[PDB]
């Protein structure tokens, strides 16, 4: 029943909530966006056996945040990146087929240790689901690293998107 | 360490790099700068004695991040209130004097457990100031929270800023 690759008008679509249905699960759209596709996503393997996303961002000089942060010195904002590990847990949660609208809900320990230049050319996303609860209230529990060019560069524990059925 | 509060003026001039020198602190330009004003800063007091700083953000309907996250169902993104957070802790460096550019380092727990919709009025932003540690790499560790319209929403335990140097690298 599974599509386990994306391209980035499949994810345009989710953003129109085109992709899981109204009310469920959708991707922000440009400017918030912060993925071009979704490369691999399956609910087995993955670090712990509960399933994987892997995902890439295209980057150019020209991308709308290098010329606001900061001017004189671009480099990608962090928390843009680490928004993009709770964008990939969120679409990951509306592709089990479970309904209701994503939020955030934190995480455990989070670390910056590179950055992304406007001389980059790829950042990739890889997401570890940990554990999904499918009690009173559904959710995903996952680790993330994001990388630039092949060097892992940011990692979050303990990722945490909920799914409402009522939107909090 | 001499001025207390700062006006949205005054963070722009911050993000052209012209309040805290060359190669020193910036806070980020629109659209990823999330403070409209800081209203009090201070190296004293605080939850821990070493300093402290609310700032705020006014919100309308027709901020940019309400039109594409997400549509039919606005709300301030987490990671935008997050990001407040360590441009507050970066700036809080920059303004004791300290040289070199701000770059967030990370966190400890974050949590999420409330919204921004656009019917809001104000965020405002709480940060404490636990430790600084000057030595060969100087940097700030804080906690902060986040309200709206007077209630509590989002919490960051152990946020971290570091500053950097010509030599510091990345
Ligand atoms: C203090 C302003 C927060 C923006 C910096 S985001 C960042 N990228 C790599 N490290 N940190
Ligand atoms: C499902 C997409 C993940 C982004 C939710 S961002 C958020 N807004 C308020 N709390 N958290």
């Amino acid at each position: 029943t599974k599509q386990h690759a994306f391209t980035r008008e499949d994810l345009l679509r989710c953003s129109r909530g085109e992709l899981f249905g109204p009310g469920n699960a959708q991707l922000p759209a440009p400017n918030m966006l912060m993925i071009d596709r979704i490369v691999h996503i399956s609910d087995v393997g993955g670090k712990y056996g509960k399933g994987e996303l892997v995902a890439e961002l295209d980057i150019n000089p020209d991308l709308w945040f290098f010329a606001c942060h900061f001017e004189g010195d671009p480099v990608m904002p962090g928390c843009l990146g680490l928004d993009a590990m709770w964008q990939l847990v969120g679409f990951y949660l509306g592709w089990q087929g479970n309904p209701g609208r994503g939020r955030a809900l934190g995480s455990g320990e989070v670390k910056f240790f590179g950055q992304v230049l406007p001389t980059a050319k790829k950042v990739t996303y890889n997401i570890h689901i940990k554990r999904t609860i499918n009690r009173s209230l559904v959710l995903a529990i996952a680790d993330g690293t994001v990388s630039v060019d092949g060097r892992e560069i940011y990692s979050a524990e303990g990722l945490r998107v909920g799914l409402f059925t009522s939107t909090f």
